[PDB]
């Protein structure tokens, strides 16, 4: 059946220990600001948290964030993961300073820290992921393709136990960063800010004038005169009438999008993990700004 992965708290560690890790990540995000033409490492860390969680299969509980298996070559060389090496490199000195944190805890915490420092919603986070051996590394091909339609997106996300609202909310993370032709065969940002977490993805889908064009890798993407782009999968959220209603909702309610994204993102990062009844409550980390740091 399904594998069982029980959360086990890094020995003797508590909220204060993880806040220190959060702070080191946040401080380095501030420090290494030049990355990717001054976008900074925020977006790639969010993508790293999603990709290391998104291999999960609810049917048998393979993949998922628990095992921290991205550290192994099969997964880091996944063509779907091209570019994430930048996120992993960023995290190296963090892991060196705090060698006690598990890899899955670090990859997932990198995502939480990035969202929050980029002025996104608070994302409650739980510790206790435990490194698993190389033979537990899921095969390539569990991450989604971008050249597909709404039916594909809907079916894909059923494997991660996500419903329509959860899918649309999670996709709003595409406010962040950009596609890079050398990584994915798509080129351009989804919006203007790209290192500030807002509902701009939805506003842009609805409000820009989009043209279906071919990029330099001979792949179709939707382009706007403002210099933004949408993947076929992004654009499918306004082609499908059920997705469209939810896009409109998030475009018109920043708080609702924040609340829903926080729930879906924590869920994504926790899928596959069994938390003991007496496990600590989820942690809500203070930002550097809230700490006066
Ligand atoms: C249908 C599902 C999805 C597809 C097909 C997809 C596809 C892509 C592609 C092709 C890129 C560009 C990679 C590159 O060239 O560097 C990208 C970037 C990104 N994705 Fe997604 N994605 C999906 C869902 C998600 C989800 C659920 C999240 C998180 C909640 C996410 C977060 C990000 C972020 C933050 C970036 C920017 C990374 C950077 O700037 O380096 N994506 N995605």
């Amino acid at each position: 059946t399904p594998l069982v992965h029980v959360a086990s708290v890094e020995k003797g560690r508590s909220y204060e220990d993880f806040q220190k890790v959060y702070n080191a990540i946040a401080l380095k995000l501030r420090e290494d600001d030049e990355y990717d033409n001054y976008i900074g490492y925020g977006p790639v860390l969010v993508r790293l948290a999603w990709h290391t969680s998104g291999t999960w299969d609810k049917h048998d509980n393979t993949g998922g964030s628990y095992g921290g298996t991205y550290r192994f070559k099969k997964e880091f060389n996944d063509p779907w993961n091209a570019g994430l090496q930048n996120g992993f490199k960023f995290l190296e000195p963090i892991h060196k300073e705090f060698p006690w944190i598990s890899s899955g805890d670090l990859f997932s915490l990198g995502g939480v820290t990035a969202v929050q420092e980029m002025q996104g919603p608070k994302i409650p986070w739980r510790c206790g992921r435990v490194d698993t051996p190389e033979d537990t590394t899921p095969d390539n091909g569990r991450l989604p393709d971008a050249d597909k339609d709404a039916d594909y997106v809907r079916t894909f996300f059923q494997r991660l136990n996500m419903n329509d609202r959860e899918v649309v909310a999670l996709m709003g993370a595409h406010a962040l960063g950009k596609t890079h032709l050398k990584n994915s065969g798509y080129e351009g940002p989804w919006g203007a800010a790209n290192n500030v977490f807002t509902n701009e993805f939805y506003l842009n889908l609805l409000n820009e004038d989009w043209k279906l064009e071919k990029n330099d890798a001979n792949n179709e993407q939707w382009d706007s005169k403002s210099g933004y782009m949408m993947l076929p999968t992004d654009y499918s959220l306004i082609q499908d009438p059920k997705y469209l209603s939810i896009v409109k909702e998030y475009a018109n309610d920043q708080d609702k999008f924040f609340k829903d994204f926080s729930k879906a993102f924590e869920k994504l990062l926790e899928n596959g993990i069994t938390f003991p009844k007496d496990a600590p409550s989820p942690f809500i980390f203070k930002t550097l700004e809230e700490q006066g740091l």
